[PDB]
């Protein structure tokens, strides 16, 4: 401990206890409000060891970092482990996991002893170069440093896949687990959900070394072709194409030819074929689905606690934390977490805000509602987007509920403007708002832009208008209906609030927070939806105080 923030000192007994009762402990504070020294110093105080289960590698650096400044009457060493597409000597990027033939690798086996004297991500820059050259999995060796470090960062999959967790060598009931941005914990089964394009099967057509495998695969796509649709909605799909073991066996074979010589040229490349035998055999599995989506087959499991049960092991000691966790009610019917929790509320338990604030404005005469939605509309919006750029005083962030919708409507804009997408990254977008000057940032609601950046310049913030065009509500498809079968709950008025409302205002919280940070940071928020208005999205989007407006 070394002079802590108001807040962590009044929570610091309450939590160590709480933790010490068995009690799983969820706590909501905004991400740099200091919740990872917190979590860091409480965890040392109720077990030995202590996992940090992190979204992406960037996070690595602060855990890093703060536990060089916390204060421990003995010696604790941390270690953390980067994906194999990220630390393989052999992987370029586009790489899976599953890519890596590490069997027909003379590295399966040399490790050395490694040590984190320096960040992370540098420490795995050096690793890749040591490795080259003194012959040694860099992978490997971050694999088996794992069980014996005190404290450790894995990325979500490590913790919640099957699949990765069995690859960790660690008892896990000596650990104190922190669990962080846990608002994430709804989209867990993205971790493993499989996809099936035609554009993969013609590249995996392209990249093959069988014609007959050229064959199966030819099949299989006029096939796709039928069973899906451009709608950006899960429509489920009862006729999904057929492979025969013997078509499968046939398939396997090309994979394999392909995986052994990429590993020969030293170039590993993201292989299509393999995403092909993936999805089959996860379709075979029985807990997935498969839906239309987006001109794609998507297979993905409804049920959010099917991958959630682990957090209801008594013999594990959890935090799970984030500056937007849904209500406990929303954890217990649609988590479906039972054991017995411990809601803390940082703000609330300081009697003030840790975040920054914000100025708000209610577009009344626009909404994305389907009764309403027209190319007029559409035009509309562009109109606020283009009001709002000129007055902004640096760039700014829109959130659309869809592609489809944040096309239509930037298609219309000649201002400069980056728009989100698949290949969309974290420097492009830091780039970008850094060789315009004031631009409009395109983004989408399902998340998959950053998000685990700071997006600030000069200690201020890069964000001074956040703008949510319509409401960001998931729609009701199959999947959502699916999704809440397996957890009894009826489409109605009652299930609105945890069916649609608590996932759309973790949207906007989040793309909010992404503009603020700090106490002293101030921003705009223009919410453009005359369905704003309402008392129930001013008390929780913190806006009572709302200016109402309209053109
Ligand atoms: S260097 Fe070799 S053993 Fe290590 S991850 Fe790459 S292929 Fe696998």
């Amino acid at each position: 401990m070394v002079k802590l923030r108001d807040w962590q000192e009044k929570l610091k007994d309450k939590v160590i206890e709480g933790l010490r009762n068995n009690f799983l402990v969820a706590l909501n504070a905004p991400t740099g409000s200091g919740k990872t020294l917190f979590s860091l110093l409480v965890s040392l105080e109720v077990k030995p060891k202590v996992l940090f289960v992190v979204r992406t590698h960037n996070e690595f650096y602060p855990i890093y970092r703060d536990l060089t400044k916390i204060r421990e009457k003995r010696n604790i060493t941390f270690s953390f482990l980067v994906g194999k597409p990220s630390s393989c000597l052999y992987a370029e990027k586009g790489a899976e996991s599953e890519d890596i033939p590490c069997k027909y690798c003379e590295l399966k086996g040399s490790i050395v002893e490694v040590k984190t004297d320096d960040s992370p991500l540098s420490l795995v820059k050096k690793l890749k170069k040591d490795g080259l050259q003194d012959k040694f999995c860099p992978y490997y060796s971050l694999l088996n440093s794992l069980y014996k470090a005190d404290v450790i960062a894995l990325t979500y999959p490590y913790f919640f896949i099957d699949r990765y967790r069995e690859f960790i060598d660690i008892d896990l009931r000596e650990y104190m687990i922190v669990i962080d941005e846990a608002h994430n914990l709804d989209k867990v089964n993205e971790l493993e959900e499989r996809s099936l394009s035609e554009i993969t099967i013609q590249m995996a057509i392209k990249q093959s070394k069988s014609e007959e495998s050229r064959r199966i695969l030819s099949k299989l796509l006029n096939q796709l072709r039928e069973v899906v649709l451009p709608d950006e909605k899960y429509i489920k799909v009862e006729n999904v194409p057929k492979l025969s073991k013997e078509e499968l066996e046939i398939l396997a074979d090309d994979y394999e030819d392909i995986r052994k010589d990429s590993l020969k040229q030293g170039k590993v490349n993201k292989i299509h074929i393999g995403s092909i035998l993936r999805f089959f055999s996860l379709l075979s599995i029985g807990s997935f689905i498969p839906f239309s989506y987006s001109k794609r087959l998507v297979i993905k499991n409804p049920e959010i606690s099917y991958y959630l049960n682990l957090l209801n092991d008594n013999e594990l000691s959890i935090i799970l934390m984030s500056g937007t966790l849904p209500p406990r009610e929303y954890m217990e019917k649609v988590w479906g977490i039972k054991r017995n929790m411990l809601y803390l509320d940082v703000e609330r338990e300081i009697q003030k805000r840790v975040s920054g604030s914000y100025e708000c404005y209610i577009g009344v005469d626009v909404t994305s509602k389907y009764d309403m939605r027209s190319d007029n509309m559409w035009k509309r919006y562009a109109d606020y987007l283009l009001k709002i750029y000129f007055q902004a005083k640096a760039n700014v962030l829109v959130v659309f509920p869809s592609y489809e919708i944040m096309d239509r409507v930037m298609s219309r804009i000649s201002l400069p403007k980056y728009v989100e997408s698949e290949d969309s990254s974290v420097e492009d977008l830091y780039s970008a708002i850094s060789a315009n000057n004031k631009v409009l940032i395109g983004s989408v609601g399902k998340g998959k832009l950053a998000e685990g950046i700071e997006l600030r310049n000069n200690d201020r913030s890069l964000i001074s208008d956040v703008v949510i065009v319509g409401i960001p509500y998931p729609p009701p498809d199959d999947y959502l209906k699916i999704l809440a079968q397996r957890v009894s709950l009826k489409m109605n008025r009652e299930n609105e609030e945890f069916l649609f409302k608590i996932p759309a205002l973790v949207t906007i919280k989040q793309a909010i927070g992404r503009a603020i940070r700090d106490v002293n940071d101030k921003c705009n928020v223009w919410l453009l939806d005359k369905r704003f208005e309402s008392l129930y999205w001013k008390k929780n989007l913190k806006c009572l105080n709302a200016n109402k407006m309209k053109l």
